[PDB]
């Protein structure tokens, strides 16, 4: 084993090729599946598993009354095999916390989980199954990350995380790790005005990271790291097709340099794009108010032309069927001479939007790119609530 | 680890000795059992596995209700050691969708999936566990393929698929890989008229694929395949002892090359047989006209000859009872001088047949050969119908 | 590794101290455990696990109804982590069929299980996993054999096998194996006039099997071998210590070379000793008439002299507790100069003796040597049966 | 591959990390979890795992009832994975009993437990997996021993194990064991006048065990034991911090060679300090009468400073929430230039505090130390009382 680097460049991408899928919440209606939410996939040099935040409890047990709630002492980062759902038996504990993000570096995994009280929090960082640093919160509220992978170059991997108001100006820092130490510390420069949850992969020796602007912007910020330097730009996606939930119309042109504001009645959600000139491609939920639906839309130059619109499109989940956070991760092991894009979306099942139940969970699918045209349909959860009434 | 290469013959084949049986609808009575259909076994250097089709769902959940249903974005290829029944805490996700095959090379596993809409379907062709290949429908018509292992030499290994009609010419192609790459694809040629789910063995460097011609036969195409220098012949099984579900009385003489119109009231059923000279053996459902009861025929030159006949016979599960799929398999690295035949019958439980359930599944059976005269009872599913409603 | 070998001796014995216990009863309330009974443990270079025949339902499924019946299609050997209680989810199928052996050469395990109708059984014999010989009965009337483990020496395994009558002659023989090949087939010779159920175990270079008289006697049957030469002899158990179930009282001698007849209402019941001059343990229930209770004795020459009786005793389960089968293992591969001996007792629930349930079921306690003399407890099952009323 | 040496100082501790917490009574309510209680953490150079002694059934089972008790032929210790709850399907049984410790020596695993009646009890030595030494009672009085880790310095590994009265003087010993054999026994000596569950942790080739005096002492007994000279010495920690339950307020010095008397209704708890100099930390329940609440209090020189008060404190579980036992552990196998304290809250559920169950278990929550001045919360075990009547 040796360290990955990100020599290679994006694979191309003309459709989406089904990967995996947990249907954890039609299996979890009568077997013991944990409650989640915040999922994403990382893989390293032997596969691919699912990640999530557990909320300590099983989804039928009478504990998952009130698991809207976000942050507890009784959730944990847990990882399983791609494509199982999370139960207590196939589950492996990460690190416990209710922000989290991993990535392996080619020879181990890092992880890390955020805990405590809102003016109180501290990140635990973790390598290879052990404890290695740890760090109090900077602002005094709600210390948090990515809620995807990290991606790692020659060792180095970045972290991009967030203190301080999710609705006003916060703190947010590039924290660079290797073998789970600190390198260096940087506070974020350039145009975002706002960073939470941060959707990053990596190629051609390039870190970029798609994230959600609480405070303003319907338009995703997106940070561009070199992890050999150690030093980042940042501004906003270019496009005028605005990815982010809620949000107003799409206008007439995007804005490279500032917030494209409007939508209602949410300021934010968890997404991500790949971005790579005229192979760029831009995830988003169908509905512009909700977390419904999900597609993914070909805008070539979406990164830099204020004028990019849609060439393609393949919905992943019809606008009938709940969505939620999506990412982005890559099998930077695979047998193959580009690195092929791929993501996941959360499916929500449960609280605020569907209310007949006590509990808020998720199922996953996830995704990756295929040069071909293949034909495409909708990946919904496929629970039904009636019998969970 | 190598390449196999399917230099041995078959071994002598008198009698058949049980191998192994999950009993899954006993067990998932009150266990957290998935439901499941379209099983098949493939073995590896270290041993063999158990595959079906999920649902997604556990047998006595409410999401079992509807499962008659075969296509649905909620069903994945899963794998479990042989003899556990299928949970959501033993099995693997091999890949997503709703047809299948799978095998391995003596290096690694090649598994495929085919998932989406009838009208766009898509295969993914994974390979040591990674996706290598994406295949669009060519005909939009359900794209489609064995749902039973295939079978390489030397690296490559051939696999059949329809994409077309189920009851009128379809468009079937043979395609050859390697490392889950595609090496070659040829359109099926030869005297069979309607190819689906093909049961495929190999020994003395060919490859032998017995299947279910939908649209016309009671006799069952034979398709034999070449897979060093990739061609392949087809036709249809000569005996007048007719394999398939429904057919009508054995005919005085059988047809090599024309499908011997059928009974009532199915158009099909997946079978098998293994074709060897005085060494052949039929399988069967014991009905004529449903899929129940299942028997082992010896039909000395079936593979020629039209007026061949059974010399003798073994019930493997009486009439009284529910079979379903059937289809080859063989353990390629037993510490044997020749390749021993095995086969599994699918035991379908619940709908149709059975509806006071509101749900379908199955357990399996699997046999192979002994070259010894041995006793047989029979193995049927063993489940209580009544204690499920 | 190798080949194991028995030249070591058997260690003293003074005293016996727990190894395992399963609480399966107890834990199969609530958890999804398998029915069983005829259980026993077997050791290879990496540990020891236990076995059983499943009767391929859960205790708390309504399948459980008639477990009582010792023959269907639907039972297996299943093998698991010593102390585990049997579930779906943790148990190995070793074979499938209602009758079994199984043991380790030092290089790979095998395993036989008899299967089929009572007039028309067969063995399939396994090694390392994979089914490599046949065997069709002889007398047809259930082919069976020891229901604990087998020995190995110097690659060849003896197997004790009976078919015919259980209340009168029949056809027993030992069949020796090398991995899995049956090297030599011998009718038994000798003064035991019935043998069922062997438990058999090694030291000196010679295996000894201590089996089960079903026919008359109430005195235990002892089948010498020598698995070099691959001969057998045969006589009966010396001691006045009468050890089957149901037996007489204890007569002032016993009889070496015909059985002692009397005891109401059973037959017999599977049993152990361990004979090795002055260190010489006799198992037995402690009821005379039925299977409650086990007691370990010393009986100085119990194989050799008529008027041996105990010198020390230790209870292993109270006569107010139901007991079962017992029988013999050693974990050959100990860092010990000596073979230490170890045995276990099947602990049955349910009926006959408990006929508020419908279930019949057992859980294992295991036990071994020690050269100190040790305090002891009762190791009964634990479970309360009016819990499953 | 090495046997691991106690050369390395402790790491420097200004505030306490979560390392991990099993939520096992919240996750209990529905899924399949065993009643358990005197959990501990311990780790070897792979990883670390959780133990605990099960009582031998599941929380929502009906055989929950009654599990106040303390001594069953139905207990065992088990491991799992550190983070998942322990199931029947996820868990180790490391030996049979009602009292044990564990260690691992660098090369194996070490496992002891006491099994049997309160008047003859005795020890099983496992080592590798395999029983290797039986320790009978030598006072006739409930033979028992630390219920954590024990720690092994070159191959040896102490063992502190009491035989006698609970209230009153008992028979001490320090057990010396190497690949589980004995190589000393040493007869408790120095100023400790009773010694309970000893827990211990070594650094600069010195181990230090901080117990409970259950007979007199609020303040805790100190042994620190010379593991390569295989000696001892004993006294009592110097500070008036009194950390024994029950206990009376904190005095104005507390006593070096004696114990400090007083408090109810309760003679004592398990618990653990860390001893060095400035950097040393004691662990207590904050009420004084009662196992409620958790707090770590930095206490400059508590082992040789009478007047020694706390500069720092960490809640751990506040004072609305019950505890229970507190031991130590270190990963000894980290990637670290010094060994860093680590500490277990065993959080008890039920009987005798809560009895509107019929049950008593517990979950687990670990930490381990930092040189950073990090946020806390209370990790509390968080399951409502009132789902479970
Ligand atoms: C324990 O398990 C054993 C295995 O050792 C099992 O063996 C099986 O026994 C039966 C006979 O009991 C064998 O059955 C033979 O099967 C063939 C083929 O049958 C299939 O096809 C025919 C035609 O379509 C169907 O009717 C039939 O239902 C089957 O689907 C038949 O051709 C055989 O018929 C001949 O033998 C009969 C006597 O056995 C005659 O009565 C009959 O007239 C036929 O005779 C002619 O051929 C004989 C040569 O086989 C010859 O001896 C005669 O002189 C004459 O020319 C027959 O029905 C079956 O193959 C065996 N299976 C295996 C795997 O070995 C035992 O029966 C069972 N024992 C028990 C229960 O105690
Ligand atoms: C039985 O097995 C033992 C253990 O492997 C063999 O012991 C070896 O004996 C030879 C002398 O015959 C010594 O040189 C070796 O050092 C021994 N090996 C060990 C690891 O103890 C023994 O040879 C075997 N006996 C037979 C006849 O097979
Ligand atoms: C069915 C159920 O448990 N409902 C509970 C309710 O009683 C409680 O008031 C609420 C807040 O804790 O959580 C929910
Ligand atoms: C392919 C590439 O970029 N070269 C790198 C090299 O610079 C680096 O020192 C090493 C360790 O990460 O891995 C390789
Ligand atoms: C029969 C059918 O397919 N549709 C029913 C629908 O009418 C009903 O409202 C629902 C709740 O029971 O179940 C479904
Ligand atoms: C077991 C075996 O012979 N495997 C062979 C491999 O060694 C060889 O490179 C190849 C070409 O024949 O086919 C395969
Ligand atoms: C018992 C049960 O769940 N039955 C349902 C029925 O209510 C529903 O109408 C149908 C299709 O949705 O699926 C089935
Ligand atoms: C107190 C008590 O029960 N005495 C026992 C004795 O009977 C027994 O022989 C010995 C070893 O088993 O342990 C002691
Ligand atoms: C309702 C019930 O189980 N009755 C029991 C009774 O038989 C027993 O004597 C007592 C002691 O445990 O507890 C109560
Ligand atoms: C660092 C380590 O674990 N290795 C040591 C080795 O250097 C030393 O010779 C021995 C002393 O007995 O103990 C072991
Ligand atoms: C609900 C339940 O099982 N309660 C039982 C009670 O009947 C019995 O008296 C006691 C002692 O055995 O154990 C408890
Ligand atoms: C704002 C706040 O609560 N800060 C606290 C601080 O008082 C304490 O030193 C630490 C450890 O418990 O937790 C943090
Ligand atoms: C148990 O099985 C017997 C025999 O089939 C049947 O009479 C009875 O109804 C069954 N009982 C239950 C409760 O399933
Ligand atoms: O409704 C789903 C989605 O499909 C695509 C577009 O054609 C829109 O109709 C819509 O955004
Ligand atoms: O001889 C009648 C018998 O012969 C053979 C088979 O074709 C059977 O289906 C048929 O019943
Ligand atoms: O092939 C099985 C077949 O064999 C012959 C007859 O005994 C039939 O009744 C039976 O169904
Ligand atoms: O009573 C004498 C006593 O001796 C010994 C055994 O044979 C016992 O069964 C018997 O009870
Ligand atoms: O061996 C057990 C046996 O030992 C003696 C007596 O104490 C008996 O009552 C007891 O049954
Ligand atoms: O200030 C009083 C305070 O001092 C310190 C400890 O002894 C505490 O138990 C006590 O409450
Ligand atoms: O260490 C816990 C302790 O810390 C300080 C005070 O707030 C106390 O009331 C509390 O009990
Ligand atoms: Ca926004
Ligand atoms: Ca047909
Ligand atoms: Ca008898
Ligand atoms: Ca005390």
């Amino acid at each position: 084993r040796t360290f990955l680097n990100l020599t290679k460049p994006l694979c191309e991408v003309n459709s989406w090729h089904i990967l995996s899928k947990d249907n954890a919440i039609r299996i979890g209606e009568d077997a013991h599946i944990l409650v989640t939410r915040e999922p994403y996939l990382s893989c390293d040099p032997q596969g691919c598993r699912m990640f999530a935040l557990s909320q300590g409890t099983t989804l039928r047990g009478r504990h998952a009354n009130g698991t809207i709630h976000d942050r507890s002492p009784f959730r944990a980062l847990i990882s399983w095999e791609m494509g199982q759902a999370p139960s207590p038996y196939n589950t492996r504990v990460e690190c416990i916390g209710w922000s989290s993000t991993s990535c392996h570096d080619g020879m181990s995994r890092m992880s890390i989980c955020m805990s405590g009280p809102n003016n109180n929090a501290s990140a635990v960082v973790w390598y290879g199954g052990r404890p290695i640093t740890e760090i109090p919160s900077w602002a005094g509220n709600i210390l948090r990350t990515q809620e995807s992978e990290c991606v790692c170059h020659k060792g180095v991997c970045p972290v991009v995380m967030t203190d301080g108001p999710a609705n006003n100006r916060a703190a947010t820092k590039i924290i660079y790790f290797k073998e789970g130490k600190i390198q260096k510390i940087e506070e974020l420069a350039g145009n975002a005005q706002h960073i939470e949850e941060c959707s990053c992969y990596g190629a051609g020796g390039v870190i970029k990271c798609i994230c959600r602007d609480n405070w303003k912007g319907a338009n995703r910020p997106v940070i561009t790291i070199d992890p050999e330097m150690m030093t980042h730009t940042s501004k906003y996606l270019c496009s005028k097709v605005l990815t982010d939930t809620s949000r107003p119309n799409d206008p007439t042109n995007g804005n490279c340099d500032a917030p494209i504001t409007g939508g209602s009645p949410d300021p934010g959600v968890k997404g991500f794009a790949f971005l790579d000139g005229e192979n760029s491609w831009l995830g988003r939920t169908i509905s512009k108010d909700s977390r419904s639906g999900y597609e993914m839309l070909k805008v070539p130059n979406a990164e830099t032309d204020i004028q990019s619109g849609p060439i393609s499109n393949q919905v992943i989940v019809n606008n009938q069927n709940w969505s939620g956070y999506s990412g982005a991760f890559i099998d930077y092991w695979a047998n193959k001479e580009c690195f092929n894009p791929c993501f996941y979306v959360e499916l929500i099942r449960g609280r605020p939007k569907e209310s007949s139940v006590l509990w808020t969970s998720n199922s996953i699918v996830a995704l990756c790119g295929s040069k071909k045209r293949l034909g495409s349909w909708s990946w919904h959860d496929g629970a039904e609530i009636i019998y969970f009434e």
